[PDB]
Order: C-alpha cells, then sequence, then structure tokens
C-alpha cells in the first residue's frame, strides 16, 4: 500500500458517425460528384484532377424516411450531394422546397462555421454523399501546397533560374502552369518559335529532329530555357508517349511577374559582385541595379590588354580569368565574381596606374565614370559618394528616416569634422549636450559612472536627442584611438531644417518611447473602446504627466478560444513596429486575470469620423489616407508580416490629421503559405476564401476595397447582404462596377486594377511591389515623399479631441 494520489483522466458531426458506411464508388458515381462539385462555390475553379481528390474523400451515408439531417442555429459542419429518393427542408418549422438526386445543400459549412438558416428532412429512404469543412479545407491545403513545392524543385532543377534570388524563385513558382498530353501528342513542333518551358513531373516523350527519333525523354527532363531568353525556333519535336504532366512556365507571364529575366538575372549578378566592395555596399539597391542595366559588358581573347595606363572606374570578372599588375608587378588573379577599382571609385580624378591583362577568354564587365555619374545623378563622384555613405547611416535612424530628400540633404551639407586625442571626453555624462554625432574614423568607449557600457566605431552615431531635448547626458563618450574624428550637426542647424509638425511627432513619440512605466504609476481618465475580446483606457502617468493608452486582455478571453500560442506571436508584431503610421508599443504587462499592452495615445479619431464628415473623398483627399495607409502596409510586408484586417474600422488620426493604424489581433509573420480564413469577410480575398493558399497580397485586395469606399461610397462587394455567405459570393462572382458619379477614369482603373481577383494579376503584386501602385496615374500628382515627412496638409485636422 503505497501512500502518495493519482488523478483521473476526461454536437452535430456527432449523428454523422452514425450513418457512414464504407462503399466502394461506381464509374458513375464519381461522375454525378464531378458535375455537382464543378456548380459549388468553392470547387468550380478546380481542374479535374482535383475534384477526383475531393470526390475520393466524399464518405457514402445510410438513412430512412422521416430522419434528421441538420438543425437551426447550429454549428455547421457538413457538406452533402443527394445520391438517391428525395429530401425537403423546413425554415421555422415551414416547409419550402424539395430536393432529388443530384442537388446539393449545406454549402455555408465548408467556407466557415455559420448557423444553420434552414433544416433538412427525409421524404423517403435516400442515401446522401458527405464531407467535413475540416478535411476539405486540408484537402485543398494539402494539393495545392504539394502542387506549390513540386513546381518549386522544377524552379530548382532548371539552370536558368539558378541566379535568381529566393523571393524572385517563389513568385515565378506561382505562374507555373500544369499541362496535360495524351499519348500522341505533340507538345512542341519543331521550327515553332515557341516561349515556353516545359518539365516532366511524370510520364515520357519521345524527341523527334526531322522525324528521326534521337532520345526519350523521363520524369525530370525538362526543356525550353532559351524559349524563356530569345526568339528562337525549337530545335526539336517532342511527343507525349503515355499519360504524361508537364509544368510549365510562359514568357509572357515571366515578364508580367518578373520583368525582363536577361535585366533581373544580371542584376543579381552584379549586385553580388559589387558587394564585395566596402564602398559599393553602401549603395541602394535602385543605384546597384542602374550600374548593372548600364554597364559594358565586353569579351576578350586570352592575352589581353583589357585596361593600360579610358575612364573605366570599376571591373567585374563575369566569366575566366584576368591578372591585375602595378607597373611591371603581378599583384593578383581575378577569377569569375571578383572585381577590382575601390581605389578609382573613389577618387576619379586619379591617373589609371594599374593593367589588367586576360589569362584565357573572359567576359568582363566595366563601369565608367560617366556609368557612375548617372548613376548618383551627379559629376561630383567623390562628394556623392560621401554623401550617400552619410545619408545610408542615418536613414537607419527614425528621427531621419522619415524627413523629406531636401531635408535629408541639406542636413548631410551641414555636417562638420571635429577630430580628437585619445582619451579626449568628446560628451561629459551630465552635461547639457546640444550636437549629434557619426564617427568617421577611430573608436570611443561609452560610460555611465565610471563602468564603462561598450564599445563604437566607424559609422556608429550617438548624441541624437540632443536634437529634440534640452537634458543632461546620460554617459560619456571617450576617445579610444589615436585621432578619432567625427561628423557632427549641431541641433540649431536641425531646428533651421525641420519644421513644426514633424519637429512635433519626433518630440512626442522618442519621450514617451523611453520613460520607463510600472503598472501602479497610473491613473486612469475614462474607457475609449471595448472590443469583445479587451478594453482600452485612457491613463495618466503621474511622474511625467505624459498620456497613454492601456489595452486590458482577459485571460479568459485568451485561453477561451485557444489563443495561448496567438497571443504570444501578437506582442512579437505589435512590440516591433516602428513606422509613423502604424501605433507605437511602449511596453506589456503580466497578471494574474488580464494582459496588458501599453501604447502611445492617439488624439485625432478615426478615420470613419472624417469620411462621415468629408462624404465621398475628393482625388487629393483619398491619395492622402490611401497613400498614407500603403506606407504601413508595405512596411509590414518588408518585414514578411501580413495584416490580414485592412478596413477604416482599424485606423485611427492623430492630431496633426495623419494615420494611425491599429489591432494586430489577426496579423501573422508569413512563413511560406498561409490558409488560416481568417479577416472582416466585406474586406476578405478571394484567394483566402478558396483556401488554395495566399500571402501578403491579400493587403492589397483590402486597399481596393478600401479606396473603393472612399471613391464611391458603398462597398464593392456584398454591400446590403447581412449573409456571411453571400457576401464571400459576391466576392468570388459578383460583377465589380462603378457609379455613374465616379468621373475619374485613373481612380477606376487603380481601384479595378487593387480588385482583380487572381494575384498575379493584381497590381502591386509583381517584383516591384508597392513602386507599381505608387507610381500609377492616380497618384500622379502626389508627393509620397512629402507624406511622410509630415509636410502635406491632411483633409481633416481634428479641431479638438474626439472620441
Ligand atoms: C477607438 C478605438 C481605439 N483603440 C485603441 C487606441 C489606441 C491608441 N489611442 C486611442 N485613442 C482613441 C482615439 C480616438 C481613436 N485608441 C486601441 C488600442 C490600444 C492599445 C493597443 F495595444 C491596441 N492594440 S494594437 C497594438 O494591435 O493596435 C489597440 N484599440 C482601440 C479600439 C478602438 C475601437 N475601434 C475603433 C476599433
Ligand atoms: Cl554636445
Amino acid at each position: 500500500r503505497c501512500n502518495e494520489k493519482k488523478k483521473a483522466i476526461f454536437g452535430e458531426d456527432t449523428l454523422m458517425e452514425d450513418h457512414l458506411q464504407l462503399r466502394e464508388k461506381l464509374s458513375e458515381d464519381i461522375e454525378m460528384i464531378k458535375a455537382s462539385l464543378k456548380n459549388n462555390l468553392v470547387c468550380s475553379t478546380l481542374n479535374d484532377n482535383e475534384i477526383l481528390t475531393l470526390s475520393n474523400y466524399m464518405q457514402f451515408f445510410v438513412f430512412k424516411g422521416g430522419d434528421l439531417v441538420i438543425k437551426q442555429g447550429e454549428k455547421g459542419s457538413y457538406f452533402f450531394i443527394i445520391n438517391s429518393g428525395k429530401f425537403d427542408v423546413y425554415v421555422n418549422d415551414k416547409k419550402v422546397k424539395s430536393m432529388g438526386k443530384g442537388s446539393s445543400f449545406g454549402e455555408a459549412a465548408l467556407i466557415h462555421n455559420t448557423q444553420r438558416s434552414a433544416t433538412i428532412m427525409a421524404e423517403t429512404d435516400g442515401t446522401l454523399w458527405g464531407v467535413q469543412r475540416s478535411t476539405f479545407r486540408a484537402t485543398l491545403k494539402q494539393l495545392s501546397n504539394r502542387n506549390f513545392n513540386e513546381n518549386r524543385s522544377f524552379i530548382d532543377s532548371v539552370s536558368v533560374f539558378d541566379m535568381l534570388t529566393e523571393a524572385q524563385k517563389n513568385m515565378i513558382t506561382n505562374a507555373c502552369v500544369i499541362q496535360m498530353f495524351k499519348p500522341g501528342e505533340t507538345i512542341v513542333k519543331q521550327g515553332d518559335y515557341g516561349d515556353v518551358l516545359f518539365i516532366l513531373k511524370e510520364g515520357k516523350a519521345t524527341v523527334f529532329i526531322n522525324d528521326k527519333e534521337i532520345r526519350v525523354l523521363n520524369k525530370g527532363s525538362y526543356f525550353g530555357e532559351r524559349a524563356l531568353l530569345y526568339d528562337e525556333p525549337r530545335s526539336a519535336t517532342i511527343i507525349a508517349k503515355e499519360p504524361t504532366a508537364c509544368a510549365s512556365i510562359c514568357r509572357k507571364l515571366l515578364n508580367i511577374v518578373l520583368g525582363n529575366l536577361q535585366v533581373v538575372l544580371f542584376r543579381n549578378i552584379m549586385t553580388e559582385a559589387l558587394q564585395q566592395s566596402e564602398i559599393f555596399r553602401q549603395f541602394s539597391a535602385e543605384q546597384l541595379n542602374d550600374l548593372a542595366d548600364t554597364a559594358i559588358v565586353r569579351d576578350y581573347p586570352a592575352n589581353y590588354h583589357i585596361l593600360h595606363k579610358k575612364s573605366v572606374k570599376y571591373l567585374i570578372v563575369l566569366e575566366g580569368k584576368v591578372e591585375l599588375f602595378l607597373d611591371d608587378e603581378s599583384i593578383g588573379i581575378l577569377t569569375r565574381g571578383k572585381s577590382f577599382g575601390d581605389q578609382y571609385v573613389l577618387n576619379q580624378k586619379q591617373k589609371f596606374r594599374h593593367t589588367v591583362k586576360s589569362l584565357d577568354v573572359c567576359k568582363i564587365a566595366l563601369i565608367t565614370e560617366s556609368c557612375l555619374a548617372d548613376c548618383l545623378g551627379d559629376n561630383n563622384i567623390d562628394a556623392s559618394i560621401d554623401h550617400n555613405n552619410k545619408k545610408s547611416i542615418i536613414k537607419k535612424m527614425y528621427i531621419f528616416r522619415y524627413l523629406s530628400e531636401q531635408q535629408c540633404n541639406l542636413l548631410i551639407e551641414a555636417f562638420r569634422t571635429t577630430r580628437y586625442e585619445e582619451g579626449d571626453y568628446i560628451i561629459q555624462e551630465g552635461e547639457v549636450g546640444s550636437r549629434f554625432y557619426i564617427i568617421k574614423n577611430g573608436e570611443v568607449e561609452v560610460t555611465k559612472n565610471g563602468k564603462r557600457l561598450r564599445t563604437l566605431g566607424k559609422n556608429d552615431y550617438f548624441g541624437e536627442r540632443a536634437l529634440l531635448y534640452d537634458e543632461p547626458r546620460t554617459a560619456s563618450i571617450i576617445s579610444k584611438a589615436t585621432s578619432v574624428e567625427c561628423w557632427f550637426v549641431d541641433k540649431s542647424v536641425f531646428l533651421q531644417i525641420i519644421q513644426g509638425p514633424m519637429l512635433t511627432h519626433l518630440e512626442e513619440r522618442i519621450k514617451m518611447q523611453d520613460t520607463k512605466v510600472e503598472m501602479h504609476e497610473l491613473e486612469t481618465e475614462r474607457i475609449i473602446g471595448r472590443g469583445t475580446f479587451g478594453t482600452v483606457k485612457l491613463v495618466h502617468h503621474k511622474p511625467t504627466q505624459i498620456r497613454y493608452a492601456l489595452k486590458c486582455v482577459s485571460k479568459r478571453s485568451i485561453i477561451s478560444l485557444n489563443q495561448q500560442n496567438n497571443i504570444k506571436l501578437e506582442r512579437e508584431i505589435t512590440a516591433e513596429n516602428d513606422h509613423p503610421f502604424i501605433i507605437r508599443l511602449v511596453r506589456t504587462f503580466k497578471d494574474s486575470n488580464c494582459f496588458y499592452f501599453l501604447t502611445e495615445l492617439v488624439t485625432g479619431g478615426e478615420l470613419y469620423d472624417a469620411i462621415r464628415k468629408l462624404g465621398l473623398l475628393s482625388k487629393p483627399q483619398a491619395q492622402f489616407y490611401l497613400g498614407s495607409i500603403i506606407l504601413a502596409i508595405e512596411y509590414l510586408h518588408e518585414r514578411n508580416i501580413v495584416y490580414r484586417d485592412l478596413k477604416p474600422e482599424n485606423i485611427l488620426l492623430d492630431k496633426q490629421g495623419y494615420v494611425k493604424l491599429i489591432d494586430f489581433g489577426c496579423a501573422k509573420k508569413i512563413q511560406g503559405r498561409a490558409y488560416t480564413l481568417v479577416g472582416t469577410p466585406h474586406y476578405m480575398a478571394p484567394e483566402v476564401i478558396l483556401g488554395k493558399g495566399y500571402g501578403c497580397t491579400v493587403d492589397i485586395w483590402a486597399l481596393g476595397v478600401c479606396l473603393y469606399e472612399f471613391i464611391c461610397g458603398p462597398l464593392p462587394f456584398g454591400n446590403d447582404q447581412e449573409d456571411q455567405l453571400e457576401i464571400f459570393r459576391d466576392i468570388l462572382t459578383g460583377q465589380l462596377t462603378f457609379p455613374d458619379y465616379v468621373s475619374d477614369q485613373d481612380s477606376i482603373n487603380l481601384m479595378k486594377r487593387l480588385l482583380c481577383r487572381l494575384p498575379q494579376g493584381r497590381i502591386g503584386c509583381s517584383i516591384n511591389g508597392f513602386k507599381d501602385i505608387k507610381e500609377h496615374a492616380f497618384f500622379g500628382n502626389f508627393n509620397w515623399d512629402k507624406l511622410a515627412g509630415r509636410l502635406l496638409e491632411p483633409p481633416l485636422v481634428s479641431k479638438g479631441e474626439t472620441y
């Protein structure tokens, strides 16, 4: 007898298990299910290979007349196709319809669990085919996901795509079209100027040059690489032997998705080469791409003097080998991808002393003096490169990165230099500072109260708070090298450049970011929102008198829907968000009962307050708000975050009239494709609903909806409809129309292309990303640079604090 105690172990989906009975499906069972599924809202887009798979997961069921099938107001789950006899409906126990062999019912449950409207009943002893949501959605998920991964390996095995980046490969993976060929079908004909790459995923095919067999191709063989790059007649006539499955990529779709493939590939090769230099590693992706697009590419025979004693400043080896010489002394051999000329890039006036001589047959990219000048937009290469080095340093900082171009440049031009002896105090703990520093040469030691904190060196920076506040320095900065040089700018110069609204924004933000807050210091003025899941309170900080917003969320509500895993992930997103048009989290708080999120207080209303006051927005007003939302979404998409709930309800306005995005409940860091069905249904993208995979592109659909609301007034899909089902139907199949009072062709163009159902044809979803939206004619007169910088007068300045 051991004296330890051992504790004990522990709706509409229950009734169906009773009726199930395994049944080997006949030929004409599959053809009825093939015809019934093709009439379904979700499955009509699918092909015969996919619908047959959904057919095999269908289950046979057995009933007798007078039985229940599905109650009203229930948890929805099953969808049925009738196989024999007849059934009948009841709406509030009031019979409506009769359904024999062929008819389907309960489709709404496949999309999402909604309350059942009616109740189907059995007239006679009749049977049903059926399937659950969980199974249906997972079948769609794994079919489309395996297709994606299969097509991606095809991309990875074709040599012509080897130099595409990861992101470029995933984008063209979605452009793959699967094409079926019967025995004896010719895939390509000799002499045809084709523009399509093919691969054998499964099967075999025979190669005929001049009507003579050459070989047979097996699952893994591909052909047509050169048809994606050049207009060429096909070398052979390939013909299918057995029933064979080919993954294909057309050039036209590749040019839509990716642009010119040569241009994209060369940019990658050159960008990798240029980034081996410390100089070009601080150039922008646009600048490096411009050097790639404009570089001179030559082929040289062996033993050729490529350079000796023109205006060439940089030289990259694409193929082969060259040998570098200073006068008569070999100094090195450059292989594939290596390069030379740092010295001459930096000093454009310096005489070219070296000579480069080819060792074998080679291909070389040369960057001339004028190639650089064009790239930089300036004949002063030395000054521009230096100007750009400084620019890339400060654009990594919040304070300077959203300033206009002109402001950023003026500021850089105003930088001045000073030198320091080792052991000199550049900054003294306690003194009221007035300067911002960037390290040019050497190193420095950060210290507080004697104890050393860290070391900084070339291109690090310190002291930026002195631009915004008159306050004591919290650390000393001591020189830890012989002759440290710093660039610096005075507060007085900063204040001549930065105008009022942006300064206010920065003043208020860095303060409240950095001041520490414990829960017990918080008085609470009032409630300012109660969205079921949580409660939001305007709160006061006793010591500083800074106001905040505390959002309180009960662990009852969090645990209730199995969101243990999800509230952790939301915290990670919310904490990292550092953008002017996205809400800034300060910190979080734990508890026994409720979680807490402390954020800046936004004191200028909701976006809906603005569009009720303004009505239908003019071009400049819609530009401002959609433009502002675009910048926040772009920001998130660059962090691989998809927002998933874009709608005016989730957009506040600050006291200066600029937007703040809130509510990251539906947001997630994308890891390949997503499938979870999440969002507000009026704003949800077709591809979310169809369950075959989506990414960040869904937020660009929502942009389309938003713009439509702004210009047209009502929503474009399901404006009247309360029924979730009929909203999704209008989204998937409904006609997009525009009222007669919408008079701007460019607005309509943009709205149609944002609301394009298939992501590959959607504006902003190509390789260029948001650039295509930003450069759309709708935005033709709109200054994106002044938007981020708070140099635009917004549509509606909030007079007083409204709640
Ligand atoms: C009106 C409203 C405000 N918030 C906030 C919120 C956030 C900051 N300031 C303010 N001040 C009120 C101004 C007039 C809008 N509210 C917040 C909010 C506060 C703190 C938070 F941590 C969050 N969560 S998060 C970081 O995902 O945006 C959200 N939530 C709401 C909800 C609603 C209700 N609905 C319009 C959606
Ligand atoms: Cl100072």
